[PDB]
């Protein structure tokens, strides 16, 4: 009874780790941009869950980055493609920025003009946790080089959940924190070098962080974060800015693709991860 | 009863296959030469035993190409680096060039100025099979570029036991074929594009055929055969050729690491493979 138990736990162990191993590497290359739609100002996000049972594909949606409360959400991705038709949900506080994620099942942002990380659920509607981040800017203090109140940008990747944003202590470098899903805690946090107000954006990639060299014209990946090792390296991994200004750009774990907000327009990226041995 | 069997039975499956495709992939550069022994004539054969019991790491030394008969037993790498004793085992027929292999309890060898593969036990000394390789010359017409009766290779890999010869029908390309363990009976053949007279030596990491260009001086892989999807690309990864003429480089996936036999001397390289997800 308890051996049939503990071989079937570890087969279930071994298959986890063998999986996740395989899943991701180092970034390489980045493919051509594909445009999904045209809507909305200049400055935008949107994304899709990846914790999502397959057959939602439920594409979220803001505009602007000032004051604004109203996300969009599309059922489908051919219902975002090609339909105008979305359900508008209000949210308790207007965000900052273009640095929300969605994660399972709730959304994740920033309070206007604070540096209070808001956790509020999609299907509800109602809240659960605010907390604050600890030792943070806000209000244009370390956005990016494009700006916007970009102080504070949120992620996820195959580890979870992750918050980059600046520290006074750590000048205005890039700092990296690994947040609780449930309880918005710190659980660890990477000090890097690279100073944030010079960047203009960056992503996670299932525990390196690549950070961008600038948001219009010659655009590339131009710095690497490791934080298993804690190393870094400057790499010149090239892309293509098409519509020439780039407000958001996030990695999404389950499609293994970069979302990005192109002039405000919604534009695909591909990776190519590698995995020496 | 039989689900948690089934279960256990399944859970193997995905182990192995899952560490398989963990295991290997394309390579990518090769370390700079390590000298382990220095003794018998230019030319020679040195190997180890990839599928063998732990505690057994005995090496396997040949002299000679073309009328030896006596195979040395170098009980340890210890006793193969400094220690100059070994055990002597003659057999039936004197081999042909340095393709030979040592797999599981036996060797597989060429015999004479034949295309006949004899598979001989290291233990209880006899013979079980003694077959003819289909359609493949010998007695030096299709050699590699350093001569010396080398008309048949004999590697193993993550998938089992590789023959590389030449035919007449396909000119005087490389043909790759699988061979049975036990019964020596031709599995699967492939065809190559590149010349065998013109080659100077291969090796197989994993279901990859790596073909070099020289023998003695500016030495690099030159050619690559993919089996899987037979597919053949032209590649430039130079290795170091310290002791000019080389005779044999062939693979071992235990060590991961490609033996060789550099002017009478026992050299290793250590392999860096990569793979793309
Ligand atoms: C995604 O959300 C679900 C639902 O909230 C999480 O499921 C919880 O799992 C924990 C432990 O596995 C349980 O203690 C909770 O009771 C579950 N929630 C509910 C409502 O039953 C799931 O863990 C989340 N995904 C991740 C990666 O945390
Ligand atoms: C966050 O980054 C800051 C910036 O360097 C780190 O602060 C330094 O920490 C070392 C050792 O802890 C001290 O010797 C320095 O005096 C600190 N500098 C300043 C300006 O206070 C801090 O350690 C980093 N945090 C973590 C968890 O690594
Ligand atoms: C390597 O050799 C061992 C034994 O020398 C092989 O083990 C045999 O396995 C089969 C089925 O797995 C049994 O029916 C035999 O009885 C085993 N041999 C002995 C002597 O008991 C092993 O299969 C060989 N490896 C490969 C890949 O074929
Ligand atoms: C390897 O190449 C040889 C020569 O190109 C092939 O032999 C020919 O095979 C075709 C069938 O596809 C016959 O029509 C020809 O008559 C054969 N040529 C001769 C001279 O006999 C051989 O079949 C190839 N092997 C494989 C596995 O594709
Ligand atoms: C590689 C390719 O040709 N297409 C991929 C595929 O995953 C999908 O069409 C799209 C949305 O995820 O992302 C891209
Ligand atoms: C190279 O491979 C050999 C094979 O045993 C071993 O010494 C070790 O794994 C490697 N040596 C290095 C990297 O110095
Ligand atoms: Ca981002
Ligand atoms: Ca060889």
């Amino acid at each position: 009874y308890d051996e049939l138990q503990s071989r079937v736990s570890n087969l279930e162990e071994r298959l986890r780790a063998c999986m996740q191993k395989l899943a991701c590497g180092k970034l390489t290359g980045i493919s051509d941009p594909v445009t999904v739609k045209t809507s909305g100002s200049r400055f935008g996000s949107w994304m899709t869950d990846p914790l999502a049972p397959e057959g939602d594909n439920r594409v979220w949606y803001m505009d602007g980055y000032h004051n604004n409360r109203f996300v969009r959400e599309y059922k489908s991705m051919v219902d975002f493609m090609n339909t105008d038709n979305f359900t508008s949900h209000r949210l308790p506080h207007p965000w900052s920025g273009t640095g929300q994620v969605v994660y399972n099942g709730s959304i994740y942002f920033n309070k206007f003009q604070s540096h209070i990380i808001i956790r509020f659920d999609l299907k509800t509607e109602t809240i659960l946790k605010t907390r604050s981040l600890d030792y943070a800017g806000y209000n244009n203090m370390y956005h990016y080089a494009w700006g916007g109140h970009s102080d504070i940008d949120l992620m996820v990747d195959e580890n979870g959940l992750w918050a980059v944003y600046a520290t006074n202590q750590n000048a205005g470098n890039i700092v990296i924190s690994k947040l609780d899903p449930v309880s918005l805690q710190i659980l660890q946090t990477w000090n890097t070098s690279y100073p944030k107000r010079s960047a203009g954006e960056a992503f996670i990639i299932c525990g390196t962080l690549y950070v961008t060299n600038g948001y219009s014209g010659g655009t590339k990946v131009h710095y690497a974060y490791q934080t298993n090792a804690s190393t870094y390296e400057y790499i010149d991994i090239p892309f293509q800015n098409k519509y020439s200004h780039i407000s958001m750009l996030d990695y999404n774990p389950k499609d293994r693709a970069l979302y990005a907000w192109n002039n405000g327009h919604q534009t695909l990226y591909n990776v190519t991860l590698f995995h020496v041995i």
